[PDB]
């Protein structure tokens, strides 16, 4: 008996969430899976406008009593400053729930358009392992000599032995379990003269632990190009918070698009609920036009299943299914405008809704 | 009567530098231009191995007596830690010479291969304006509780009203002088909760100064994708140190490559020499195989001219020439392996060496 | 025609302020001095309770239109957190008015009790020069991993070439004008490994500017003892913000007491109003018992005069007077409980009120 | 069978150390105590001049094999920068040996001179509990815009939940075991707006754990005065690194002197050796004149015993003895120039050497 917390948040969160739930309830009934959903108004800019705070003070004790989070997106600069909204909701989720891994599997699905030249289709496959607790995402620092010629602004990056070690481990593992078993650590150990060399110190230190696994270390600029221009190289790519919510948009949209970009925010020791979300944001530019690609949002529930079940081949089943459901509709051509289709958001929700049965 | 300081530095710096000088001495003689070159051993890892320091203590007083710097690249991790080498040489150049603008013009040259799908050729053109004195490139911070379970690592980002204002100005200017006059400021004002919102505060503040110029502000992740997938959008793109030596590799290699990527490190008030370099690094992987694309290195001297002359239509002339010299050889197909050609570095040096006369 | 802003603030500010004004209006009338007082409710915890903020948003434009500030004290932990109240009022005064010098003359007045053993009386005399804009008084930093085993708390000290140079200058000056011309810079350049050595670097650098002036540098611990045990040594003592509102209590109370401790918050270039206050705080423990020593508060107005007049021997006159008015009452024995007397606050206000005429 | 590591270090360390050892070997033989001394050249400026580093790389593995450290003092600005020398030796001791408590018992010994007025003699007694791992003693930060008008200098204070909690505990304990059971936490939670309020947050939090123990919290300025002027008040005084090596000189020399000031650097869980030292430093001003008060140095060995024995009443015995040995010689008048005596350092060593037998 599972319990799932669903939060559409802002913008297209409301839009793509019901079509994530939809294609999931299909497998639920279809495979005898204990999926008992719920919806929460907070973690939105409506809630913030109304209450002064992004969520109620007791959000956690609330959520702690659930198995997983199915999250939409958060942000509406029109009405709420972006830091306020991310820090006040999602950031507190990942943070106070110790979901230190943020993964973003990157792939070309049979027949997806290519914003890269003539690569064999499917010859692209890897995951991106993003530090999600610390690093360059901070609230530390402040403004000095405010409003004067001499104005200074400080921002601390904080790297610790724990967050780094643990995210570095969880990457000599997702490679310890693959065909290539290769790792590229991202760094900028020429620019940053204190943080990155350290990161490299610990990268290097834990290569000595998995001697069969093969690793290199590429400066985030080149890595970004190599990302677009030679995605066959990469198997595992491990990175700091910033070198996470970076790449995340580039990659899943290196050739394809950010509409088909899944992400997972994980607490491996299960001591807290993990959270599942697409890579994209609230996209105010597109909201209420139901044209938004819900694949990322779907792919997300799939991963929610894949992770969530653990000890069942039962839940495992559902994943592959749903990704094939994705896979068909892709080449079947029932897609959203940011991929070719003339279809709508719910259209593409209903298009997946079919294939799951047909096979 | 000009004086130019030439420093190949490490790796392919030695390799691409003599072919930068070459195609430049052609125009010099060809247009009556006061180019009196010189070469310096230091800012290399040979020098560092030998002397303990990347350059002599009196490098500056030395260089201050020259008009411009033609720089190769610096770095050799095999023998010198990357931060030590960048900080000890080039970083001190840009820093102690107040070369706060770092620009990287991004373009498709007639017939360049496309790591983006079917775009009109030449339908891509913009410059990237990179803060080069402060920002996320620091030596501030350090390690606490060293070697223990509790190990912490601090890195300060420092933004000031001066460096920010001045780089933001110098961008409502390179657009104040163009067909589109559009600016995209890069930010991550949802992740970074102190630095980026401030940056945006000052971005916004100086949009009120150039009301004809049009601006938006895109989070560095999306901006990176939009970089690859829709480069026609961008005219001017302004960014912090990190959001500089980032993009710089992606962009000039969004479709094309980092071999044809020029950069300029500028001190507009001319109080110090400006420095001219390609975007790429010492590329140990390729050194001594004379296959390295010297275009970036050439394009660099061109820009050295373009900037350096100022009040001459005399020097201006040379630029356009040399870029056409580039332009022909491109479509003429006399290029290096990272572009299609079977040619060598000096081959491609000699290939440019021709066209400059023929027209 | 002068204009004075009077702000009692919290606690005994209300108490000692009317007795500062009192003995001042005496000299005003007595010497033909343009003193046109005013009183402001804000910079108090009553105002903060009422308005949510320590003062109105337009406090500055308001105050900018006045010549000097006669300030009480600020703080009431019972109702307002101490940082909130200091930062929200007085700290903004000293800060946004560029009052970078904070001086605290330390002396034994004929017949004051001695919390030091058998020193010649009057054999003690020096001033303390306190950096008042930057240093260890910051709002920079923050909390990371909040509420967890791993909780970390960051606080930045910021030293700049401006604030340091300028406070160091203004000290090779108050000694350039004295019998001894000696300077002790306070440091802790063994503990603090970045800030203090730098401070010393610049201390040292500006000893080369006033070669007749004699200087040493004593670690703040020893300096504190030497403060109590050998106060004849010190002429000038220059220090960082923290090594300011430190000493300030010790010294003026090394033997005597914090009730007779004047301070001056100065903007030498007069571009802003200077502020005048006693060294002590709101002293909630004593409030509304009118036993509080108003000397510090009086001594303060005296200094307000001494500084304020500048180009008059006219205003200068008043000072010496008022300090003799102090001096008599001291040995005359008309003092408050923290000095021996059975008298009240207004009693001691009226006791000074006399002597000013009698001579 | 104990093993003791003795390190005179610099200056008067060499001077007062043999007279610490002396009066200790007396009790050793006198009480059947396993004291097997040794002497080490390093942690000195001679060693540093010679080797480039304050101690050998393997100092720790060396020392780890000993029970306690009897330390002299470190520092010689004439030849070695003060931070280099403290950080390179003693600071690494306290740090890498997790000696997080630094205690400084403050007392008037029968007939000691009084740099405070007419207090009952012996009516003064308390200990000072100093955080010794973190706080305001850092190597974090650095210099930005070096050598320019805009020069900035950053220093991080780091407070953690561990170091703070643990030093705060170890103080609701040294009071949980006394006549008064009172605690004064030192703070400056009006100046420092991030660190001190936090410190207070955790002070307050752990008052809820020892409800019988009574506590207040005094701003470090006033606390310093109250230190001199009313030392009967204090029982326990708990403080951050800076508010440690501060007070430490003031207090033990509030009336008396820094020559009779003991300190203890403790690792309560005994997982590492604890270190024992006087409060004073190398005192270059006095070195080689054998006039230096070795009481502090003796008092230190006494405490080394007091702590070291633990489960023996055997070693306990020795302490009281040795302090009475101190106590007599004090009133007996066999003291050093900084207390009245005409005696020398070894004279006063031999003076203690007697009394230990006579009773
Ligand atoms: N994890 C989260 O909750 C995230 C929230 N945000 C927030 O959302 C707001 C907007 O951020 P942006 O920079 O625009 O990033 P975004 O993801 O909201 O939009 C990026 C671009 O992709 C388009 N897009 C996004 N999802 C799409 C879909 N599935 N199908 C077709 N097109 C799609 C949008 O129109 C936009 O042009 C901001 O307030 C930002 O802070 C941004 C990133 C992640
Ligand atoms: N401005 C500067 O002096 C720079 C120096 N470096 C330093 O140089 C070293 C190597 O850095 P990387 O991460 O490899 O960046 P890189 O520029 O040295 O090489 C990046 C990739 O591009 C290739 N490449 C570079 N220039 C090329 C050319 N013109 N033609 C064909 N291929 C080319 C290289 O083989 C490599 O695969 C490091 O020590 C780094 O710190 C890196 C960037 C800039
Ligand atoms: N410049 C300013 O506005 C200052 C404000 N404060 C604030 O005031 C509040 C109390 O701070 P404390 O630590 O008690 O320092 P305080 O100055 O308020 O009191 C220190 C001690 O001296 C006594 N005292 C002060 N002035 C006296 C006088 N003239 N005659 C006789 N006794 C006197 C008080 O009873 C108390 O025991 C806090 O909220 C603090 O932040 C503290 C220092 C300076
Ligand atoms: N724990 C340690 O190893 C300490 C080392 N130092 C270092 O030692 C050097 C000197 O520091 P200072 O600021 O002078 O503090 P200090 O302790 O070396 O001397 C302070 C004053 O007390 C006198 N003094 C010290 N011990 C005495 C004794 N037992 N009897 C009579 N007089 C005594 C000295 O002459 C001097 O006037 C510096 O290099 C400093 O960094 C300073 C404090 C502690
Ligand atoms: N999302
Ligand atoms: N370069
Ligand atoms: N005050
Ligand atoms: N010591």
């Amino acid at each position: 008996s599972f319990r799932i917390a669903a939060i559409p948040g802002d913008g297209i969160g409301l839009e793509v969430l019901p079509e994530g739930i939809r294609v999931l309830e299909a497998a639920a009934l279809k495979h005898g899976l204990a999926l008992e959903f719920d919806t929460f108004e907070w973690a939105s800019c409506d809630y913030y406008l109304q209450h002064g705070k992004m969520m109620p003070d007791d959000w956690a004790e609330q959520l702690k009593q659930y198995d997983a989070i199915y999250f939409g997106a958060v942000g509406w600069p029109d009405k709420v400053p972006d830091h306020i909204s991310l820090w006040g909701s999602l950031l507190k989720f990942r943070r106070e729930f110790d979901q230190y891994v943020n993964i973003r599997p990157v792939r070309l699905f049979p027949g997806v358009p290519c914003a890269l030249a003539n690569r064999k289709v499917g010859d692209i496959d890897f995951v991106v392992v993003r530090e999600n607790t610390e690093g360059e995402y901070s609230s530390l620092g402040g403004i000095m000599f405010e409003n004067t010629e001499n104005e200074i602004v400080i921002q601390e990056s904080i790297f610790t032995r724990r967050g780094v070690d643990r995210i570095l481990k969880y990457a000599f593992d997702l490679a310890e379990k693959r065909e290539r078993k290769h790792v590229t650590s991202a760094t900028k150990s020429n620019g940053m003269a204190i943080s990155m060399p350290y990161w490299d110190k610990r990268t290097e230190a834990m290569a000595a632990h998995y001697p069969h696994v093969s690793w290199d270390k590429q400066h985030i600029d080149i890595l970004c190009a190599r990302f677009v221009l030679q995605p066959e190289r990469f198997d595992v790519v491990v990175a700091s918070n910033l070198f996470g919510d970076i790449l995340s948009d580039l990659g899943p949209a290196c050739a394809g698009t950010i509409g088909i970009a899944p992400s997972a925010n994980l607490n491996p020791e299960r001591n807290f609920p993990s959270l599942f979300e697409p890579v994209h944001g609230s996209a105010p530019d597109i909201f209420g036009k139901n044209i938004a690609n819900p694949i990322a949002m779907i792919w997300s529930g799939a991963l929610m299943l894949e992770f969530l079940g653990q000890g069942d081949e039962r839940y495992q089943r559902a994943h592959d299914d749903m990704l094939n459901a994705i896979e068909r509709v892709i080449a079947d051509g029932s897609v959203t405008p940011d991929m070719g289709g003339t279809l709508s958001t719910q259209q593409v929700g209903a298009a997946i809704s079919d294939t799951l049965a047909r096979l």
